[PDB]
């Protein structure tokens, strides 16, 4: 169960256009408290083009953080991209 | 019908923490189309303390930006307040 604590984002994703930053701790997405990173992953991989808002805690303040994800894939692989992983070798 | 675009923000509102600017135009709101200043005033009166994500038009450039509703008023007069308005006088 890894902490969904940004160690990565893609320059031209979704995450830093958003206002993502490396550290940020993702708490909620859509109302939905974040268990761990892949229920990030499998919520975002589910939803390609989809608006989704996020709690966001950034050295101890929490804000509010909008974004609309990007596509990866195609056909059966075809799936919602955020640009965004965490440590390790993870990715959103 | 009153174009939805911002001309006042409370310094201590939502709107302002949120990034909203004043000139921004509102295009939707969770996701539905905006059509003008009084839908906007009727949703977020509709939901005090109510996560809300907007298409924001800014300069050219669209973006994503995400807050939480406050609440002001009592008991039949609680309502959601966003603390912007547009010109004149209109405030949500």
């Amino acid at each position: 169960s890894l902490p969904p604590v940004l160690a990565e984002l893609d320059p031209k994703g979704p995450a830093q256009a958003a206002g993502l930053k490396l550290g940020d701790r993702l708490q909620s997405i859509d109302g939905i408290a974040v268990d761990d990173w892949q229920q990030v992953v499998d919520s975002v991989r589910a939803r390609p083009g989809q608006r989704v808002q996020l709690k966001v805690l950034r050295d101890g303040e929490v804000l509010d953080v909008a974004l609309e994800l990007a596509v990866r894939g195609e056909g059966k692989a075809r799936s919602g991209y955020m640009g965004a992983g965490v440590a390790g070798t993870v990715l959103a």
